[PDB]
Formats: structure tokens, C-alpha cells, sequence
């Protein structure tokens, strides 16, 4: 049930009816793939055996160079700007360290000895879930051992083939990738896999049905950190997303710039909204992200992450119906740029025309059907194809749902040029009304 | 035939000479692959052919749970800031809502019964291209279905695994994309298939042969979205580049700190030309890109999207030769930084030399052969291979091309540092002037 | 040796005792393939090797078809704004201009005639080291010729698919890349083939050390550009990073937002340092790269490309002790956003607390162990494990380090909010302090 509400007089609109689905933790799982510990013949079929071995006794050693030092990555030191600066992997990494402390591999590689799938409480405390996903020592050890210059067939090679490339696979991503991967692909874990650890993982049933319906954004949000391969056994971390958010009220705002419609060039003052982008409820507050492209949208599903998030009061609402409002000081930017532009929404389009711009909004079966005058304008979605500013052309998303024009002055209007600051980058209402009193005084 | 200018009034370089080919539109193809639908024997090469088929029915299942929702995207909500927001799979989502309506499938099912390739009109009226690349159906249903623990050879053990290796990896990307990849890889479409499907597209002759000399940019420029798997049919949509716009003039403009000259640290203002980026005729306009990366140059054409792109009046070149003219109101931005750095040209080399900073142009052979004086300069690739501004080494570009130095008085001279608006960060000419002239009053 | 330093009056800590490791130029390697120049049988072997002939075929056409132009790539024209503007692969695409001038892919192919690693100086004076890894040519004429119709067996079917694996690999990275990939993947290159690179060359003992033991960080800093093919070669280049800097002192300068601590709404003023990021020792100054996102950091090593970087005098390190001091004119930028967040620092996590925010730090055994109040704080990751901050939760970085924290007094104190320029975005300590003099003059 997606709504959508355009406010003609702060050019900008509001899509709500959307659930939420927050990244908030995390969780590390520990994938393990045992490993063996290992002739004159030319038969066709031995060299064939030997070249796929020498490509087993490559990546092992090609891991083993790989992860001498500590797990690489990179790090930080609208609004975008005003996020804070995590480190990603750094609970995945803290599971690393300890899997290096003498007789913590021995733990796992005891548990997964009877069974593929275990919970191993480690030395620090941390109940982690380990899953033996390959078992190549068990297969070079009964299939390849009593071969070495003796009996070879071609079914053989072709399993050996089939076996050992899900390692020559996750080597490769590692090789290119510093030993830390996202999405996580199917060679670190297949669907089946990670349904499965998802099935066995301590969560609760409704954030088990909402992964397992969406298991490639959980890949998505999904680290594989390579950390240790010692004592026959390789490991590496899987750090997944815990999802403490779900189901609450998410809402995206677009934002366009509002101008004066003065046809004559650089006479023109504007006026734009820096609020936009996801917001959700969550906890009392309301969790802002300020780039919406961070999330991902799966029917009216918002899929986002915390740590691209500012928590806001809710008063931070009021600045869609009543941008002067008290009890919130909205965030808008000021420019003397009058370009025009279109910003496509959920279920419309909102238009900001300026200057001498061809603006119009167009069915794919009849063609033109609104011209639009100078100003910030909005159309629905609702037999509405394209919308085209300039040499732009725009295709609007056909989803089905109902738009609200709530009709209103804008505040562009307000403000007399003369004595308007033309060129704040991060301002507000109020810091906007300030440097007017100060310039007005002075006159 | 690319040659180039610099201004040194302005310490901007303008590269012409440039051919345009700009994504004004969309077309959407449907890809087909036909699906089957489907023993105690432990033979080696019925077992192999068991993991095979197993492999096969996963990925089925795979893609049938990651359509059980609408195909997921991000969007939004130096002037790159300055551009609108569209919604780049919206065309080709709608395409894939009207194949989820009745009887649709069956439509392009039947179209592709006795041919490969055919262009059928949907039921909301739009004509796409149809093309069926894959035909598992008819190999399990031919080859693998007498077989089931009966008689089992290599041959087909190899041959299954071949052609069924295209669905695996169709799938593994999808897995990792939610259903949306962009560029389009040979799996989706292979090299021989994606010219097949330019040659049989409804365009002019001039766009097939454009798409078909560079058809790894049209990869880059497309999209793969996952769209329907049912009655035994998997489709997903092929979201390919249309260029409305072809062979008119582009040229890249190349701006660089403008800054005083004085050794004495923080005793300078600066002054910058922001509206740098990608130009090209349009239209009647020029259809700026204020971000350069996001168009892709092959020899001398230049690959943009218009969607990355504003829509100016001609008039903005003047600001090349006439900063100050009155027709367009040039934009710029004023800074403290007197920071070093160069910005390396299609011909050559824009320098911006401040403080104490080593900067100078060398020759492989015989080292350096020009030491820059403060301020910004320019030299030409002829004779030069790198250029170095403190710890920084550039490699030139060594493109065969005639360098033009336009001699002019640097404009920052022209502003007296004691009223000049240090910190404009989105400002222009006239908008430096209007806080000038108010400065200059109340003193 | 890793230690950290907050400094409590200007909301920043320093993560110093790192070395450094600087792309500072480009070494160019030119790998070949050697390419071979080529029935009524219905024979399930040779059918088999019929389809693999025609990928190899297909493969070859495809690349032919992709490097009919020049090498595509894309160019542009807190403070990563300031940097200079270069063209990575320039030197990589120098060196494939050379390549086809006439007779100078005959030079390559008879260096590589006795052996498979030479060095070749080229026409333009320019000595690259050239590396065949794989000789098509010889396994279809000695192994695949006689053969075409005649005796096939299953074991030549398989070691043909394996050879001509790693072509058709290669082709698929260059069609979605345009010609142009990084990094560079074990297909282009083998982790035993670039270890191979690395020891034949020209660099010191410490380079092929370094280079060594972080080959994974070698390839994510290095292009491969495909050149050319004809005459039975298929060229392409591998573009090489060369550490020119190695061993000098680094640290990661982290800062967040320092605001007065008034719980009403919109009556803070605020102040961020702007010269955030990774500063290394290099050559008598000091190289910053203001966006710490482009270094990887391998254990107590930094990786960075001086390309990424600005070169400052090494008196920008006062503004840690002293942002007042009259020697350097330290960067920051003013704000009236009083909004929370954290950033983790390699050894901590500083709190930046206003409004009426939940900011607490956490041990995953006890729970809540520090409230903050409202300001800017800073907690060592001794004993702490995670930071909330509203409702995004951090983990912290469990590396072993000793932290100091420098206590002062917050510098945003020492300004008289009624003249307090509030939105400067790009600003400095100078640059603040002229604004507030004006200001006060005309009250």
C-alpha cells in the first residue's frame, strides 16, 4: 500500500507505506572446508589428476601467503557528510583473532568431526555457528590416495574437477579482493547453505522468514573475511546482518530545488531541501539516511544499514507539512543556481522548470500531455510514461499507488532577493533567517 | 582530430574535437532459456550426471525464490549535486510487470516455438525482440531422459555440463545483484548473440553501426533484469542503450585552482572554475556533464548517459574566453587553499603551483626540462611524458594533438583580497560581485 | 607498535605508528599468449572438440573486434575535492602504442621464441619485461592438427577445455571492462606467474619483498590493458604499482563534529576539522591523502597511491597540539548541525553527543559500562567492545594498542555564538577569525 504526497510550496515528496528492515548487528558464522595433507606414469588420466592437484596445492598456498597479515580493508576518518565512521569487519576480525589462539582451531575442527553443522563456544565467550561445507581431506584421502601411477578412470578426474573448483573459486575472489569479499558469493556459500545457516541461526522466526525471502540482499550486506588455515582445516568468517529493525514505518523524501521563475538568465534565487533521502521509525526516534541510494528496495521493502544513519528526533516530520515550524530547525541549502531538473519518486515526478527549459510529461501511446510552466511542479505516475526536461528523458516507475497534490505557496516567495543568502551550502530555516536580520539592520 | 586550449586567465584547458554518442533512451529485449520439467543405479557417470542435474534443479529453485518480489534497485532521493534523479531499470521493470500478466508467457512462448529470435507485441502495446538462447528443454527431454540407470556415456556427461553451465552462471550473478546486473556479461548475452540482436533491432544504420564496433561499451551501458521464470520458460529483461544523439561536437573542459602567488603561507585566495566536465551540442542546447567519469572516450568518441547530464543554453561556453561576459552568469568558487596539484589533459598538462612546492615536466630521456614558477601554467604532451607537483607523478596522455596556449592576465588579480568572499563554495561571477559590492559600501 | 592520541580540544585522534608503502610510479609488463592460425565426423569427441575450437575461435574475434579502438577509461576534469586530476593507465597505454608500430610485436615474438620471460627494449627506448604464459599455438598444432576426423579420445577433450579455459576467461573480463580491468585477477596474471614478475624485476631487495608478501594489495593497485593481437600474439599490459616510498611513519588523523552542548534545539554552534585522513612522511614533506577510504592497511602497514594525495609541509601536524598555532592555517569547517555520531578509530572511538542522543560504551560480557554526556569524548578500546549512538551500534577495532587521552578544553568555547560564522564549509581557523573581526567592527 504505497501512498505518495508532493508539497508544492517546499518542492518536495514524500513516498510512506513502506516496512523496514534495519540492519542493527551483526552476526559471525565460521565456514570450514577440511583439507588433505599429501610418480613416473604419463598415463592421460594421472596427468590430468596431477595438473588438478598442483591447482589444490596452489590456492592452499597462495591462501596461506595471502593471510600472513591481518585482514585488509578501508576505512573513513545529501547530508551524507554528517555520518558517522565505522569499521565494517571489525566484529568479523575480533572472531579472526581469536581462531589464532592456540587450540581454538582444535575446537572446531573437533565438533564438525561427527557432524557439518555446530555451535562452538570459543575462549573469549563468543558462541559462534560452524558449518564444514567441503571436505576435500576426505576425498583425496579415499578417492586419490591409492592412485599414487596406479588405476586412473575418467570419472575421477571429472569429480576431482568438480570438488576442487568450488576452492579454486573462493581463491580467486579472495586473491582480487585482500581476503575480504561482499555480496557473498556462492562459492563462499551456497543458497541452499545459507539457508540452512540461516534455518539454525538464533533468531527469532520472523527475522528467519524475512532472510530466507531474501536471501540476496542478505548476501548483499553479507561480509566473507578469510582468516585462518592451519592443522588441515580452512577457515573463514561470514559475518551476516542482524536484522533488530523490521516491520516499522519507512517513508523516502525527494527533494528538488525551488527557484524564482524569472525567464531572464542568473536573476533567479533558490531554495532546496537537504533532508532527503530513507527515513524509519525505530526506537522512539526516527533513523535518517541521508543517501538513499545506500538502501535497497525489494517491493515495500526497505532494506538499510544503521551505520549510514543519523538518529533524529520525530519532530523532524514537521518539515514536510510546515517547513517554519518551532519545534524542528529543517535543513535546506541556498543557490543562485536556476537549472532545471526532475527528480523521479515512487509514484510521480516532481519538475523543477526554470530559464528557457522544455519540461513536459508524455503517455507512450499519444505522446505529450502536460507542458510545464516555470516553477517546481509534480506529476502521478498514473498515465503518465516519461518525463523529459531538457535533452533528459526520464521513464517514471509504473508501480501502482495513489498520489496527494497538497497545493501551497512556495516559500521561495518569501524572501526578498535583495537581501536573500545566495550561497549557503549547509544552512537551515532558521540560519537562514538569521543572516537576513543581520542584513537588514545593516540597511 | 582532437586538439586543444588553454586559458591561462581562466587556468582552464578546453579539449575539442570529440564525437558524441549519448544515451537518450531505452530498449528492452527479452531473453529466453527454455526449462525441463522433471534410480537406484550408482554409475560412475549417472552419478556424475546426478550432481549435474541437481545443479540444475537449484538454480531453477534459486531464481524462482529470488523473484517471489518485485526486482530491487537504489536510488536517490564538481555540480553533479546540481543533477535530477531518475530511475534507470523503471522501463525495463515495466516491460516485466505486463510478462507476470495471464497468458503473456505463453505468448512469447509460442513465438519462439519454430524460430530463436522474434519481435512480439505485448498486451499493453509495446513490441519487443524476443530471444530464446537457450534450449535445456529440449536436451534433458532428448538426451537425458531415456538415461532415466540406464545406459550412460562421458560424452554426454561433458556436453551436459557445458550447456548447462550458462543457467549456473546466469545465476550466480543474479544471486549476488538481486536480480539486477550492470554491465551485461556474456552469460546474459554473448558477444555473437548481443550483435545478432543489434543487427535484427529497429534502429538506423548509423546506430548499428555504432552499437556493433563498440559493443563492450554498450555491456557497460545496459542492464539484466531478472524478470519471470514460469511454464517452463526463464525471462529476464535486457535493458539496452538507445543513442538519440550521434556524431555532434563534444569537448571536455579542464579546470585547476586559481590562486595569488605569494610564498607566504595563508596569504592567497583562490578562485576555481566549477563548472568543468563533459560538453556536448544537443539539441539546439548543450548537454552538459558536470562529473567527466561518468562518460567513457573510445578514440575520439565520447559515450555519456543524459541522465548524468544538464541541459544549459550555448552560451555557457563563453565563459572559456569571457568569464566576465554578461550572456551567462559563469560559475566559480572561492577558496583559501592555495594547495599544489596539476590536472592532467587530453594533450597536455594544467599546473596549479603554490606555497613551496616542487613542480615540473619531464622527458624519459633526459629528466626535467621545465621547473614551474608559482601560479598556473600549462604544457603540451608534445616532448613532455610526466609531470611532477610535490611528492605527485603524473603521466601525461601521449595522443597525438595541437596544443594552443592562450596567453591572459589571471582574473584573480583583479579582486582585491581585503573584500574578496573567501569561502564560496557554490557560487559564480556575478554572485562574487553582488557580496563585493556590499562589502566595498560598508567600508 | 601501534599507539593513539585524542585530543580532547579540537575533537580529533591521531593513530600513529605505521609504516608506509606509496604507489608513487608505474612499471609496464607486456603478457602474451601465443595464438594458433587454422569434417564431416560426427564423432561425440570430436563434436566436443569442435565446440571448444569454435569458443576458442569466437574468443579471438571478440577481442579482435573490442581493440579496433583505443583503450577506453574514464577521467574526471572531506578535503578529496583538492586533489589533482591524473590518468592511470596513460603509461600503461604509452607502452601499447608502441606495440603497434610496425615490427614491434615481432621483437616480443622472437624474444619469447627460445624462452617464455625476456626482456625487450622496445623502438621508443623504452626496456619492458615480456612474459608468454601460455602457447595455444603449440598444443593445437602439436595436439589438436592431426586430429582434423581422425582418432579422438576424452583425455585431449579435457586438457583442451583446461587450456583454453583461461582465454576465454581473460576475453570475459575484457568485454565487461572495456578493454581495461583492475585488479588485475589470477586469470590475467597467477599468483605463481606475478610472484614470477615480481623477482625478474628491475626493483630493489626491499620492493620484491614488499611486493611479495602483499601480492593481494599488488593486484587491487594494478591495471591489465588489452593491447594488441596479430601475428599469432595476443598482447596485453599489466600495469605494475612501483613503491617509491617505503618504511616512513604514518597516521590516520580521524576527526568528528565539536559542538557547544546545549540540550535546546538549534542553539549550538559547531566546528569539524576538515584535514582528516592519512598523513605519511615522504621526501621533506608530508604526503595527506584526505579520504583514508583509498589506503589499505595491511597490519601495521599503509598502502596508498600518491595520486590520492596532496603534498602539505610537515608544520600541518601543529594543528593536532595547536590549531591556533600562526604557522599553518589549519582547515575546518563550521556548522549549526548539532547531530550525533562516532567515529572508530583504529585504537578507540570518539563520541561526538549532542542534542538529546543515547551515546553509551559496551562490554559484550557486563553490558552499558560509560555514559557520555553531551560534547565530543573518547573511549579506548581496552575493555570496550561497542559504541551506540543513537540507535546505530558500533564495534570497535580489538587491535592491541595503548591510547592517551590529551585533555583540554573544547576550542568551540572560545566563540561568541552571535558572531560565529555557522556555515562554512570550506573554511579555516584564519579564515573564521576574519569573519568574527568584521563582524564585530560593524556592531
Amino acid at each position: 500500500n504505497i501512498t505518495e504526497e508532493f508539497y508544492q510550496s517546499t518542492c518536495s515528496a514524500v513516498s510512506k507505506g513502506y516496512l523496514s528492515a534495519l540492519r542493527t548487528g551483526w552476526y559471525t558464522s565460521v565456514i570450514t572446508i577440511e583439507l588433505s595433507n599429501i610418480c613416473n606414469g604419463t598415463d592421460a588420466k594421472v596427468k590430468l589428476i596431477k595438473q588438478e592437484l598442483d591447482k589444490y596445492k596452489n590456492a592452499v598456498t597462495e591462501l596461506q601467503l595471502l593471510m600472513q597479515s591481518t585482514p585488509a580493508t578501508n576505512n573513513r576518518a545529501f547530508l551524507g557528510f554528517l555520518l558517522g565512521v565505522g569499521s565494517a569487519i571489525a566484529s568479523g576480525v575480533a572472531v579472526c583473532k581469536v581462531l589464532h589462539l592456540e587450540g581454538e582451531v582444535n575446537k572446531i575442527k573437533s565438533a564438525l568431526l561427527s557432524t557439518n553443522k555446530a555451535v562452538v563456544s570459543l575462549s573469549n565467550g563468543v558462541s559462534v555457528l560452524t558449518f564444514k561445507v567441503l571436505d576435500l581431506k576426505n576425498y583425496i584421502d579415499k578417492q586419490l590416495l591409492p592412485i599414487l601411477c596406479s588405476i586412473s578412470n575418467i570419472e575421477t578426474v571429472i569429480e576431482f574437477q568438480q570438488k576442487n573448483n568450488r576452492l579454486l573459486e573462493i581463491t580467486r575472489e579472495f586473491s582480487v579482493n585482500a581476503g575480504v569479499t561482499t555480496p557473498v558469493s556462492t562459492y563462499m556459500l551456497t543458497n541452499s547453505e545459507l539457508l540452512s545457516l540461516i534455518n539454525d541461526m538464533p533468531i527469532t522466526n520472523d527475522q528467519k522468514k524475512l532472510m530466507s525471502n531474501n536471501v540476496q540482499i542478505v548476501r548483499q550486506q553479507s561480509y566473507s573475511i578469510m582468516c585462518i588455515i592451519k592443522e588441515e582445516v580452512l577457515a573463514y568468517v561470514v559475518q551476516l546482518p542482524l536484522y533488530g529493525v523490521i516491520d516499522t514505518p519507512c517513508w523516502k523524501l525527494h527533494t528538488s530545488p525551488l527557484c524564482t521563475t524569472n525567464t531572464k538568465e542568473g536573476s533567479n534565487i533558490c531554495l532546496t531541501r537537504t533532508d532527503r533521502g530513507w527515513y524509519c521509525d525505530n526506537a522512539g526516534s526516527v533513523s535518517f539516511f541521508p543517501q538513499a541510494e545506500t538502501c535497497k528496495v525489494q517491493s515495500n521493502r526497505v532494506f538499510c544499514d544503521t551505520m549510514n544513519s543519523l538518529t533524529l528526533p520525530s519532530e523532524v516530520n514537521l518539515c514536510n507539512v510546515d517547513i517554519f515550524n518551532p519545534k524542528y530547525d529543517c535543513k535546506i541549502m541556498t543557490s543562485k543556481a536556476d537549472v532545471s531538473s526532475s527528480v523521479i519518486t515512487s509514484l510521480g515526478a516532481i519538475v523543477s522548470c526554470y530559464g528557457k527549459t522544455k519540461c513536459t510529461a508524455s503517455n507512450k501511446n499519444r505522446g505529450i500531455i502536460k507542458t510545464f510552466s516555470n516553477g517546481c511542479d509534480y506529476v502521478s505516475n498514473k498515465g503518465v510514461d516519461t518525463v523529459s526536461v531538457g535533452n533528459t528523458l526520464y521513464y517514471v516507475n509504473k508501480q501502482e499507488g495513489k498520489s496527494l497534490y497538497v497545493k501551497g505557496e512556495p516559500i521561495i516567495n518569501f524572501y526578498d532577493p535583495l537581501v536573500f543568502p545566495s550561497d549557503e551550502f549547509d544552512a537551515s530555516i532558521s540560519q537562514v533567517n538569521e543572516k537576513i536580520n543581520q542584513s537588514l539592520a545593516f540597511i
